[PDB]
């Protein structure tokens, strides 16, 4: 049973965190809530940490003052299909073992399913740990609560004795590294470096090994992650987030800048031994757009290679941990801007981009943006009660299960039926044209072989190479994004359209060039 | 508010008009409800139009008096699944982009939906007008019954000031040409000479510049496509099924001359300066076999090559709108009497025939179909009331929605899920002959660029070539007809294994071709 | 049908005229609705010869709004049918006590669809001795036929006498020819204002309410809320009229500026 320390003692040396608490709504919350500081305060001067506090980061911490939250934050759609491959007739990607070759994620892609397993299911996908992590049972999958209280109370690693990352199951790759963690957990947001650069007083870092650093996690998408825990206030933690809208200033909205100065992020930095140690960025509004930016976008987090002259980026390299913060027809500058790739095809030869789920820089533009919508307003709005304090819903899901709230509050003259019409008919649409796309990039990806073996000349192999990226980024978007084209429906049909055009083009010229070689 | 017309004035020059209106269901109808004829009247001789009256062909014009028959006929089936392309494993062709090739169709091909649509979605199909008319909002999908009303109430022209055809976004095609449209409206029913001749009457003909026709038409289905305005009397109106039915004395079902004597159309006439101009047929019953195969039958409404020669048939030549009037085994006899074919397969170089939704020549000679069943029997029934007078339905869809009036009326002695577990079969097994069918016909189309490149001889490329012809007819017949089978499931059987037979004989002679010229 | 010539009937009927070509029924013949063809060989404006037909069926109207028709045939199945009021379940369980020996005490049932009103009003305990009877306890559901015509689905058990009698025990015979105009307007060329005594009326508040019964078909009339001539919005009971005009009461009378 708790009992209340004296906060006046803390704020003596933490000012800042004064500053913050005694002025919002946590102004009552006293800090045993959530740190257990006795040692601490017996050792520490104003500048040592002396012996360190415990701090609590489970978001069952949160749940003695709000468990209608908590309860949703915790809550399991059991009608997203759970583990369901991409590559796959009955999903997204049906030909992507062709279009990706090689590439990690070829050992297993799959649908997203709710945010309370969203640590274990990192932790345990083929691709991640070379199956080194494994669920206890495979009874354990429905258990939504049991994740958020902790992975490993779910989940086991079958050999606790090595650290190093290696396959226990033929069919895994290891391409988990610690960045990726920051979209899964926020338990390590005071071990962990602003960017995750190495220093004197974080644990963990880019250069880490990654399975020590994740035996140290256990809670899923924590909820300070979006509210401050001092203060209350709408936040963002996620530091490449922070990083390219604050440190190279291009804006909370980067194609909008008059709405970049309505919704701003002020940062906040807090130091170890008197250096810059780790960052949040306050916002003005609780604009879910950029809480759910933090993770619901395209991204670096992981090595790849330089465009000018091949040579490894390895993890020790920022570009590493990296937001590209840009629409699909702003995508290949902004990749030039870091000369960067992510893998060469194994098949054709074509330096490539890695694409992965980009909603907000899609719903950028979109009707819906444009006339200030937010993610939670279809995703995550308040519960409705005839006779109750009306809170809001914590565990995002598809409109379709809450339609009145979503959709109808604003388009009143549509039935339920109306308005799931209306977004079947956009994402059939677009799906036709994702297949389309997948259909020519399969077919001019087939001919590389062809003509290789043929004795087509490096030039016109390196003419369709180049085609080869654009073709790649412009249909690998949209099965990386995932609302098959709701979130803008006029952008996904311009850029699967030039997907396919690209692919035309490539089929063409090595049609051409076999035919003449031949023979 | 209308003012009655003296009827008996018109009727001293409109002696036809005078003999159908007084002797039917509308004789108490006066002309005001759907003509507005002031300055005709002032102006007209026994021979010159003079002021040329207006003739309001909205759907709507019927619904003062038909309010229930209205409605139904606007009404939208949420559950067909809206603009779902076909070329994709989730839909009826996966393989369609390797089988059809550079054809139109291409471009996009999506499973038909509520007849309220037609129009509309005729206009904004990707395979149609380059993309020039779009929907005005993403929104407006859902509504029937303002398509109804009018296509340009709802979808709008990316540039009014040009009538070219040409593409406003990169994949999509030019397809669209005045014949199409005769299965979309009969909005210009006074516009436009039978058959689609020029003529000094007609402001459109098979000739016209697409686009400027297009701006002209606004309503879907018509009602007096199926019903004489003036008597009440079914008819058909629809100039190609008139030409085969009567001019080439082929029957109302050219399979049975007996059932061809108890069904038939009698031709009317009109004229315009003393020469025919336009034609109905009048139907001696109600058969919707007859309605509904005024469009869902198999049809040239569009430019091809000769068989003989490969020259070009243009828009100018009657054989661009024309109905075939034959079952699958007799169409390749029927398109060699016209001496056509539709496109040259890109890859393989074959003549091939296009088809499309043959239904009523599927249905023929079918166990329904020799029991006198009619398409409206199974998909526009009368409507079921305790305490009303019971009229038809309007918009016509599958009978899984109205199982009891649509099946089990007749067959007393199975439930719904009996009926709907009797179709599911034939349809399943139908659709696994397909998926084969595509399967083979993929796998000889695929060896034809190996072949080639291999050296083998234009004498085995040209057996195989005629192979491909009837491998495909006896494929795509199956994927362009709707009820996967159901409507004459021994025929598709026969059919498709007939196509399976082909392709497995080219790929034979292929492989045999190609090992031989290695190795 | 074939049309009429109307503006030969307009010659004598003027007010007619000035009601039918102003409205939304302009173009709707006279034919749909009146038989003349007698009338006008036989009439001047001064005499009206043979009486023409006016056909008085709901299914007059349906051959242009089915959709109002189907809707006002319709039943609700949900409403109890033939449910006692004095009854522990109903509204009134004590009122045997109450209302004693009044008619009423023979039977009074809870409201149930339009359709059937002229029939329920026919066949009550109360009304008519038992003399008039569904034909067969099956006919209860049918609201359609009810619509269609009363005498289609009830029957009068003896049709050689006109006198209100008791045939059934517990019954009584409170029906007089006022009842039937908030049941029918069938009769509405046949009775005076108020039904008063009249040389061109055949049924007034003083008929044989047997024989008047007998000449009535249909309940609720399509033109008892909507003119025939004009389509205009009216009432056509007269003594609703008498308490809005005669009484001067006006047609809200607790509120003079509505
Ligand atoms: C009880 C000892 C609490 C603990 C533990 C947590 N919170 Fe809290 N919170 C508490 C109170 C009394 C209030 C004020 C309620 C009021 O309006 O009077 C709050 C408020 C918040 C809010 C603010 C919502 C708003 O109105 O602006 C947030 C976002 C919030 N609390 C979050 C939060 C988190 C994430 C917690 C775990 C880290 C947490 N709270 C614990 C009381 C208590
Ligand atoms: C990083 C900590 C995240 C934040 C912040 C948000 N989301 Fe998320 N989301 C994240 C992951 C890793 C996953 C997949 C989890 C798994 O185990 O597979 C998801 C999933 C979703 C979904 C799909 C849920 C389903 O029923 O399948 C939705 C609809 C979604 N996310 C939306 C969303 C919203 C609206 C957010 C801001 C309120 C948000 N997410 C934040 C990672 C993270
Ligand atoms: C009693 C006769 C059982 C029946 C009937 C079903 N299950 Fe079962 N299951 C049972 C036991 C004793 C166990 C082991 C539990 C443990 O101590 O670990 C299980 C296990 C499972 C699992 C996990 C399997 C694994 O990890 O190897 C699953 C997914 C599971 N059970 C599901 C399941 C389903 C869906 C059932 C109905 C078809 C079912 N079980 C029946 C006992 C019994
Ligand atoms: C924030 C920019 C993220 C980074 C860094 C990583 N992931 Fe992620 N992940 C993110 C989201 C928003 C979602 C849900 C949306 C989706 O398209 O899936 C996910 C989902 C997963 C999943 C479940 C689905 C699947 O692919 O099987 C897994 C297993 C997963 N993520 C693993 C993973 C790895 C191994 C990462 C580093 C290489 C990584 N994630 C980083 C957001 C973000
Ligand atoms: C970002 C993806 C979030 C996470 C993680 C958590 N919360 Fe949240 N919270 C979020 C939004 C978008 C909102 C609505 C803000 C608005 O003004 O519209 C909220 C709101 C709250 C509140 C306020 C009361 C309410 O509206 O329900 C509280 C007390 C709260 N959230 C608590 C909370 C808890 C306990 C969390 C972990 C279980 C948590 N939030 C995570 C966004 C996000
Ligand atoms: C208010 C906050 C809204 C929410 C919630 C939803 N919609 Fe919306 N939508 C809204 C506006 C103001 C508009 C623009 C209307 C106009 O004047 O043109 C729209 C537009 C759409 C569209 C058309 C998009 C386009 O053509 O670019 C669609 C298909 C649509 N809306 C659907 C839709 C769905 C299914 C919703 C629930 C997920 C939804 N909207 C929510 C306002 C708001
Ligand atoms: C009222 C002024 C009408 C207009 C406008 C339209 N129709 Fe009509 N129709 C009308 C009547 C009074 C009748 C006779 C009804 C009866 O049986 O007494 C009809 C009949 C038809 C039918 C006949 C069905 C049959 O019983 O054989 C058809 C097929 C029909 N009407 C079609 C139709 C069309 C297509 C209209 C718009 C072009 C139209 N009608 C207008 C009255 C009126
Ligand atoms: C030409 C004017 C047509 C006539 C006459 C008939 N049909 Fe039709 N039908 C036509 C088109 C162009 C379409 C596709 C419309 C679109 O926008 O996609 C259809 C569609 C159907 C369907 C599918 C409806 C659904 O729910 O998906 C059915 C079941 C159908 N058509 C049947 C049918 C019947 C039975 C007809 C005679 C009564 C009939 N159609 C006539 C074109 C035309
Ligand atoms: C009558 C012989 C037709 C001719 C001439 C044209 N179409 Fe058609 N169309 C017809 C039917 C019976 C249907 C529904 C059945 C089906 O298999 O689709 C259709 C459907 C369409 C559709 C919607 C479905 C789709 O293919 O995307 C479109 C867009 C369409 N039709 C366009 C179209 C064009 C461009 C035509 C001239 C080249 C054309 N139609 C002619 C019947 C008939
Ligand atoms: C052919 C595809 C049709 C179109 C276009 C329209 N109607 Fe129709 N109608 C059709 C059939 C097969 C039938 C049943 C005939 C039979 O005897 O079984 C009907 C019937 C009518 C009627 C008669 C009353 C009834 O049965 O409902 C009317 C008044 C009628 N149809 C009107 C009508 C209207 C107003 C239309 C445009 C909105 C319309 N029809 C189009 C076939 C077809
Ligand atoms: C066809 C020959 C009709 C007959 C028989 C009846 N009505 Fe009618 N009615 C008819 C038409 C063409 C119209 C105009 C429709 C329009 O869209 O404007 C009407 C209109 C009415 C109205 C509505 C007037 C308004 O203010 O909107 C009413 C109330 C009406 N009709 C009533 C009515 C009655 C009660 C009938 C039987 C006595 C009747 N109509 C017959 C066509 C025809
Ligand atoms: C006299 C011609 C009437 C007019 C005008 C209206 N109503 Fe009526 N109503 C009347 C009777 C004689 C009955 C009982 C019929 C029977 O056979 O028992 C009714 C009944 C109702 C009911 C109950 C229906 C049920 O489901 O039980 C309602 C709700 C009702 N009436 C309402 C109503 C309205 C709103 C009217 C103007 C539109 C109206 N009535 C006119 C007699 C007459
Ligand atoms: C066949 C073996 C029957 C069974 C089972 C049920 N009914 Fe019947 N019923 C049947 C006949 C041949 C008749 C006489 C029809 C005639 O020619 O008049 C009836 C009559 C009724 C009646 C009217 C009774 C009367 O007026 O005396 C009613 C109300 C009725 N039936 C209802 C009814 C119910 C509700 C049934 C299931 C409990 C039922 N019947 C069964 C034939 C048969
Ligand atoms: C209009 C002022 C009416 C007069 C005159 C008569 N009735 Fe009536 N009746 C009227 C209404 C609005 C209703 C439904 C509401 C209700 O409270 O019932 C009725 C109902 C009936 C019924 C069915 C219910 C019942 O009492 O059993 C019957 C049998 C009936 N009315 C008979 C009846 C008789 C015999 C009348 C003259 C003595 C009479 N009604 C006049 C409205 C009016
Ligand atoms: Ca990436
Ligand atoms: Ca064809
Ligand atoms: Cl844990
Ligand atoms: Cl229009
Ligand atoms: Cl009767
Ligand atoms: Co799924
Ligand atoms: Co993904
Ligand atoms: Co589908
Ligand atoms: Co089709
Ligand atoms: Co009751
Ligand atoms: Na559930
Ligand atoms: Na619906
Ligand atoms: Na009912």
């Amino acid at each position: 049973q708790l009992k209340p320390v004296d906060a006046l003692q803390c704020y003596d040396c933490h000012t800042q965190i004064e500053d913050m608490h005694v002025v919002g709504k946590h102004a009552t919350v006293n800090c045993v809530h959530c740190h257990d500081a006795t040692e601490h305060v017996e050792t520490a001067s104003a500048r040592r940490m002396g012996e360190r506090p415990v701090t609590h980061t489970s978001p069952e911490a949160c749940a003695s003052c709000h468990t209608a939250q908590f309860n949703s934050f915790a809550s399991v759609r059991h009608e997203s299909h759970p583990r369901e491959e991409k590559a796959n007739p009955r999903s997204r990607s049906p030909k992507f073992d062709t279009l990706i070759g090689a590439h990690g994620f070829s050992l297993e892609h799959a649908e997203p399913r709710s945010h309370a397993f969203m640590l274990v299911d990192h932790f345990i996908v083929d691709r991640a740990y070379g199956g080194r992590f494994q669920y206890k049972s495979w009874q354990n999958v429905t258990d939504g609560l049991g994740a958020v209280r902790g992975a490993w109370t779910v989940i086991e690693d079958m050999d606790p004795t090595t650290s190093d990352q290696r396959r226990f199951l033929a069919q895994t790759a290891t391409a988990a590294n610690p960045v990726c963690l920051n979209c899964k957990t926020q338990d390590h947001i005071l071990d962990w470096a602003y960017m995750g650069d190495e220093h004197d007083a974080a644990k963990w870092a880019r250069t880490s090994k990654v399975v020590d650093f994740a035996r140290d996690l256990h809670h899923p998408v924590n909820c300070y992650m979006c509210h401050d825990p001092h203060s209350t206030e709408p936040r963002v933690v996620r530091d490449a987030l922070i990083h390219a809208v604050v440190d190279q200033g291009l804006g909370t909205y980067p194609y909008d800048e008059a709405k970049s100065e309505h919704v701003t992020l002020t940062p906040v930095t807090f130091q170890r031994g008197g250096e810059d140690f780790r960052k949040i960025g306050l916002l003005n509004v609780a604009d879910s757009n950029l809480m759910c930016g933090q993770c619901h976008v395209e991204y670096n987090c992981n090595p790849g290679f330089q465009q000018s002259d091949g040579a490894p980026v390895g993890m020790d390299d920022r570009r590493t941990n990296h937001f590209f913060w840009a629409n699909v027809f702003d995508y290949a500058e902004a990749a030039k801007e870091i000369d960067f790739f992510d893998f060469t095809h194994v098949t054709t030869g074509a330096p490539l981009p890695k694409l992965q789920h980009p909603e907000l820089e899609t719903f950028w533009g979109s009707t819906h943006e444009r006339n200030g919508v937010t993610c939670a307003d279809c995703h995550m709005p308040r519960v409705k009660l005839e006779n109750g304090k009306e809170y809001t819903m914590h565990s995002p899901r598809t409109p379709r299960d809450m339609m009145n709230r979503a959709c109808l509050n604003c388009h009143d003259g549509w039935t339920e039926a109306e308005a799931e019409y209306a977004i079947d008919y956009i994402k059939n649409y677009t799906h036709g044209k994702i297949m389309k796309a997948e259909f020519w990039l399969a077919r001019m990806i087939d001919l590389f072989p062809v003509a290789k073996r043929a004795g087509v000349s490096e030039d016109v192999l390196n003419e369709v190479r180049a085609l080869h990226y654009d073709a790649h980024l412009h249909w690998e978007w949209w099965t990386a994004e995932n609302s098959v084209g709701f979130h803008n429906p006029d952008q996904a049909r311009e850029s699967l359209m030039k997907s396919i055009t690209k692919s035309k083009e490539g089929v063409g010229k090595l049609d051409a060039a076999i035919d003449a070689a031949v023979a």
